[PDB]
């Protein structure tokens, strides 16, 4: 687990940058539930 925890959480530690709350929050600003919406946030055009 050791390195697959390393050599893994190089995503977490990049996708850091959108929620990096995870770490100290995860929930604070509704940011954290933006980070995902970030995927509809592409569809979230309603057309």
């Amino acid at each position: 687990k050791l390195l697959i925890t390393i050599h893994d959480r190089k995503e977490f530690a990049k996708f850091e940058e959108e929620r990096a709350r995870a770490k100290w929050d995860t929930a604070n600003n509704p940011l954290y539930k933006e980070a995902t919406s970030t995927f509809t946030n592409i569809t979230y055009r309603g057309t």
